[PDB]
């Protein structure tokens, strides 16, 4: 992997592994999501930021501030087959005082064709109190030199899927998968549940017949609260329609929302 | 990755990823186990075998026979750090009519030093009836040309740990993690639970304080029966012991049917 010529984006190639593919012998969306995090981490390292999933600058560490994902949006046109090489390009944009955005483009290394695209919204938080914050001028002015100054969007189209508001699933859910809990492999180096685990949990309540006859095309996921290591989650899904679904992850006991999202599936 | 000069073994380098490491910022044993399966798959593909976790010959496919793991034994001296490159060499050996063995050696790419080793026992089974069988002469004679003829062992030592008999944990277990179930990410391309998931489930019943103060050095795991996609597993652990040793048992949550048994050895950090 390497920073591009202008130093404002990063590229890395990955050979899809035998254990990374599903029943169609192509990479799962969780494998894709893990590769997006890996290339994001390598980009942060290359330009001098923290490497731990929080991409902090010097002033942020002094203030005990971290970056946390508010939303992940992924659209896949073709999942790479086992043994294939996929090239991923990533960059960050400053969105004023709201926060930052990290975008990605996926291409087939042999054809050069765009096979997928992703975008994510990140907000600043105190790591101890968990209190959200607007980005200050002194903090923002420090990282602006690592971003393209003009807008560069993986999802440019006006009123596109990536920015749509997601409603809250109403009980009773059409489908459910209850009592999901993280194991040590679901945790990151800081003992926090990996963001990709929540995508897997959302997908658990999709019926196996949809998975067997359809390909996932778009997933949009909002992150409201963390699942702790000793928490238990219920995954709820209701058809809203191509097949479209509305999703809700909540804590198994009190029903506290942790995530909400939508998926769009194309018949094979 | 590539076959070595003599065509009897295969080597591949891997750069450790950010999501592959634990609290020590080094690769977890499940990341290591996944890399061992990946290099085994690439070796099978390079010499013309099936690529699906069953490494079948044309004759085996005709007879609906597959290879299935009976035991996995891994010993790690140093876990590779995040960003480090690890080189893994793998080869297979025919063990007469009993079955086959796949061995691996792990090295730090920069120093060339052996950082770990692993060995696994594989038995032949009918895919449909799940009935085990000895290896036939016509099947064995077909794959012997892909193995070194003289013994080449990752664990040569006399009565070494890799071949030791594992006893059955007696109730009550000292520690337990109940109601473990696989999700789609735990499944392979054939919708079977990945062998590495069982290592993760075994480790779930080790107390967090042991994980925080010790490094896993050796794990030996026997595979008795598959966990199906809709099965639920209980993970049991009892201390048997500077070094801590444990006895492990995975069984189906309802009837208590054994799926795996194993042992782990941990050294204080
Ligand atoms: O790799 C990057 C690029 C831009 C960027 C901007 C802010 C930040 O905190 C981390 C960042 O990492
Ligand atoms: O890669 C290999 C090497 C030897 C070998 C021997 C038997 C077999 O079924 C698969 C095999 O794959």
């Amino acid at each position: 992997g390497s920073l591009t010529e202008d130093g404002l984006s990063y590229k890395e190639k990955f050979v899809v592994r035998s254990y990374e593919v599903g029943s169609n012998k192509t990479a799962t969306v969780e494998t894709i999501a893990n590769l997006l995090q890996e290339v994001g981490c390598n980009h942060a390292q290359s330009v001098g930021f923290s490497t731990d999933g929080f991409a902090t600058t010097t002033t942020m560490r002094k203030l005990h501030l971290i970056w946390v994902t508010a939303r992940m949006h992924i659209e896949i046109y073709k999942y790479p087959a086992w043994g294939d090489v996929v090239e991923i390009e990533t960059w960050c944009q400053s969105e004023g005082r709201i926060g930052t955005r990290r975008d990605w483009i996926l291409k087939d290394s042999v054809t050069g064709e765009v096979t997928g695209r992703a975008t994510s919204k990140w907000v600043m938080m105190n790591q101890d109190t968990r209190r959200l914050q607007k980005v200050s001028d002194d903090v923002r002015d420090e990282y602006l030199v690592f971003c393209p100054q003009e807008p560069r969007l993986a999802f440019p189209e006006e009123n596109n899927r990536s920015l749509k508001k997601i409603p809250k699933l109403e009980d009773p859910a059409q489908y459910s998968m209850i009592g999901l809990k993280p194991r040590r492999a679901d945790l990151d180096m800081n003992q926090h549940v990996n963001n990709v685990t929540y995508i897997g949990w959302v997908l658990e309540s999709i019926p196996q017949e949809i998975v067997d006859t359809h390909e996932l095309q778009v997933i949009t996921l909002d992150y409201r609260r963390e699942c702790q290591q000793d928490d238990v989650v219920d995954s709820l899904t209701t058809t809203t329609s191509d097949s479209q679904f509305l999703h809700l992850l909540r804590l198994s006991g009190d029903g506290q929302e942790i995530n909400r999202g939508t998926t769009l599936w194309r018949k094979k």
